[PDB]
C-alpha cells in the first residue's frame, strides 16, 4: 500500500503514491472503469506515447514501482510518473494576493516554457488537445523556476489515432474546432494557449464569467471588445489595469491578437513561424527603462549591442523630453554609463534595478497619475454594485500598488541622484583638509559647514504603506467571505482607500522635491563654488 490520490482528468484517476522507504515521487494514471473497446486500445496508444519521448517543459515516464505494482481495480495496466513540487499553475492563479491577475516576467518564464513544451508535440504531430492551468506545474527550480505541461488524457497523434472523446471536468477554455465537435488542425493549441496567456496576466479573458455553451456565440457576434449590463465585458483587443511593461502590452494587444481564433489564425502581416519564433522575438526582447525625473516618468528601449549611450541619449531626447547636455544619467547608485559600452549590458531578466535619468536646472514638480476607466465612477457613486468585486475591489488596490510602486520607484529616483553628492561631497570636503593647513582663510569653513548642512538634513529622512494593509484585508475579506450572505450591491470602504492613496501621492510627491532641489542647488553652486576655493585657496606663498 501507498499514499493518497491527486485528481480527475483523461480516462482516470492520479495517484500520489509517496514510496514507503526511500522517497521517491509516484504520479499515477489508472483507467476509471473498464471503459471498452477501442478506447482500451487507444489509451495504450497514449501511454506508449507519454513514454516515447521527454524535455523539461512537460514530464517524463517512471515505469514500474514494485511496492505492490498493479494493484488494480482492472485486468488493464497503468502508468506512472514523476510527482514533482510547486503545483499547478491555477493553485496559484488562485492566490488571494494574485488578483487582478499577474504583473509578471514569470508570465515570460511561462510562455516561454508553454511554447517550448507545445512546439515539441506539434515537431512531433501531438496535438495537445487542450491545455489547462490545471494540468500545469510551477516546479520548484534553482536556477529560474520551472514549467512542466502534462496531462495526455485528450492528444490527436495524426498518424495513429486519437486518444479520448470526453469533454469531462470543466471545459471553460478551449476553441471552437472542439466545442462545435467540427474538424480540426494543430489550431487549438494556440486558442488554448492563448487564452491560457489572457488569464496569465489578466486573471480572465472573452470570457468566463457567462459560462460556456452559453457565450458560445459573445464571439462577437469579433476580433473587438464588447459589452456589460453593470460591468461584464468579453475583451480581445486592450486589456486593462495589469502591468508588464508598456510594450509587452505591445505583445499581447498582437500576439494575442493573432491566435485567439478558429481556423487559419498566422499573423497577417507575415508567413512567419506562429507559437515559435513569433513569441520569443516579442519575449526575448532587451529591455532598457528611463526614468525622467521631470516626473516626464517612465521610457523604455529596445536595445542591442551596436547601440550604446551615444544612441541613448538622442531617445531620451525625442521623448518627453529635452537636449542632450542637461542629462545626467546615473546607473542605480553612483557611476554614469560608461559609456562607449553597449547597452546589452543595463537590463537583466529575472531570476530572483533601474536607469533613473535627471536634469541640469532649479527643479518642475509634476503629479499626474496611472488608472483604469472601470474605477473612475466607482467611487462618486454606490451604482448597484452587485456580487462582483472580484473585478473592481481587487482592482481598487492594484491601482494603489500601482501608486506605492511608484513613489518607491521615485525614492530610488531620486535618493539615488544623493550619491551623486554624498561622494562629491566628501570628494571635495576633505581634500580640503590635507590642502588646507594654511592670510584669507574666511570661505574655507564657512561654506563648507553650511553647504555640508544643507546635505546633512535629507541624508536620513523617513500614510500610504499604513494603507495597502487595509486594502490587503478588506479586498481579500470577499472571496474569505462565505459562499452565502454575499451579494449586496455595496462599495463604500474602498473609495477613501484610494484619496487617502491620493493624499499620500501628493505629499510624498512634492516632498520628494524638497529632497531633489534641495540636492539640486545643493550639487551645482555647492561644488561649482568650489573651483574659487580649490585652486583660488592655495597661491599665498
Ligand atoms: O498543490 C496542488 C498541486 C501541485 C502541483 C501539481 N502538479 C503536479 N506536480 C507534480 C507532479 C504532478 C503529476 C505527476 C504525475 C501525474 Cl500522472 C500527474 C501529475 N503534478 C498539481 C496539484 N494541489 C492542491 C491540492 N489538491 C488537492 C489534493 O489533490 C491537488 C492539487
Amino acid at each position: 500500500e501507498m499514499k493518497e490520490r491527486l485528481g480527475t482528468g483523461g480516462f482516470g484517476y492520479v495517484l500520489r503514491w509517496i514510496h514507503q522507504d526511500t522517497g521517491e515521487q509516484v504520479a499515477i494514471k489508472q483507467c476509471r472503469q473498464e471503459l471498452s473497446p477501442k478506447n482500451r486500445e487507444r489509451w495504450c496508444l497514449e501511454i506508449q506515447i507519454m513514454k516515447k519521448l521527454n524535455h523539461p517543459n512537460v514530464v517524463s515516464a517512471r515505469e514500474v514501482p514494485d511496492g505492490l505494482q498493479k494493484l488494480a481495480p482492472n485486468d488493464l495496466p497503468l502508468l506512472a510518473m514523476e510527482y514533482c513540487e510547486g503545483g499547478d499553475l491555477r493553485k496559484y492563479l488562485n492566490q488571494f494576493e494574485n488578483c487582478c491577475g499577474l504583473k509578471e516576467g514569470p508570465i515570460r518564464t511561462l510562455l516561454s516554457d508553454i511554447s517550448s513544451a507545445l512546439r515539441y508535440l506539434h515537431e512531433n504531430r501531438i496535438i495537445h488537445r487542450d491545455l489547462k492551468p490545471e494540468n500545469i506545474v510551477l516546479q520548484p527550480g534553482p536556477q529560474r523556476l520551472i514549467h512542466k505541461i502534462i496531462d495526455l488524457g485528450y492528444a490527436k497523434e495524426l498518424d495513429q489515432g486519437e486518444l479520448c472523446t470526453e469533454f469531462v471536468g470543466t471545459l471553460q477554455y478551449l476553441a471552437p474546432e472542439l466545442l462545435e465537435q467540427k474538424k480540426y488542425t494543430v489550431t487549438v493549441d494556440y486558442w488554448s494557449f492563448g487564452t491560457l496567456a489572457f488569464e496569465c496576466i489578466t486573471g480572465f479573458r472573452p470570457f468566463l464569467p457567462n459560462w460556456q455553451p452559453v457565450q458560445w456565440h459573445g464571439k462577437v457576434r469579433i476580433v473587438v471588445y464588447d459589452d456589460l449590463t453593470g460591468a461584464v465585458k468579453f475583451s480581445s483587443v486592450l486589456p486593462t489595469p495589469n502591468h508588464l511593461s508598456g510594450i509587452l502590452a505591445g505583445k499581447l494587444e498582437r500576439w494575442l491578437q493573432c491566435m485567439l481564433m478558429w481556423h487559419q489564425r498566422t499573423d497577417p502581416q507575415n508567413p512567419n513561424v506562429g507559437c515559435f519564433q513569433a513569441l520569443d522575438s516579442i519575449l526575448s526582447l532587451k529591455l532598457l527603462s528611463v526614468m525622467n525625473m521631470v516626473s516626464g516618468r517612465v521610457h523604455t528601449y529596445p536595445v542591442t549591442e551596436n547601440e550604446n549611450l551615444q544612441n541613448l541619449k538622442s531617445w531620451l531626447q525625442q521623448d518627453t523630453g529635452i537636449p542632450e547636455e542637461e542629462q545626467e544619467l546615473l546607473q542605480a547608485s553612483g557611476l554614469a554609463l560608461n559609456s562607449a559600452q553597449p547597452l546589452t549590458q543595463y537590463v537583466i531578466d529575472c531570476t530572483v534595478g533601474d536607469l533613473i535619468f535627471l536634469f541640469d536646472n532649479r527643479k518642475i514638480s509634476l503629479p499626474a497619475h496611472p488608472e483604469s476607466v472601470s474605477i473612475v465612477l466607482q467611487d462618486p457613486k454606490r451604482p448597484l454594485t452587485y456580487t462582483h468585486l472580484r473585478r473592481v475591489w481587487g482592482q481598487i488596490w492594484q491601482t494603489i500598488r500601482a501608486l506605492k510602486e511608484d513613489c518607491a520607484r521615485l525614492l530610488q529616483g531620486q535618493r539615488t541622484s544623493m550619491v551623486n553628492l554624498l561622494r562629491y561631497n566628501t570628494e571635495l570636503s576633505k581634500k580640503k583638509n590635507s590642502m588646507t593647513s594654511e592670510r584669507e582663510v574666511q570661505a574655507l569653513v564657512d561654506k563648507m559647514m553650511a553647504l555640508q548642512t544643507d546635505s546633512v538634513d535629507l541624508q536620513r529622512n523617513p500614510t500610504l504603506d499604513d494603507l495597502e494593509e487595509q486594502a490587503r484585508d478588506l479586498y481579500r475579506r470577499l472571496r474569505e467571505r462565505p459562499r452565502d450572505q454575499r451579494t449586496p450591491g455595496d462599495s463604500n470602504d474602498m473609495v477613501r482607500l484610494l484619496i487617502l492613496a491620493i493624499q499620500s501621492f501628493e505629499k510624498r510627491v512634492i516632498l520628494i522635491y524638497d529632497q531633489l532641489s534641495k540636492t539640486v542647488v545643493c550639487k551645482r553652486k555647492a561644488l561649482e563654488l568650489s573651483p574659487k576655493v580649490k585652486e583660488v585657496m592655495n597661491l599665498m606663498r
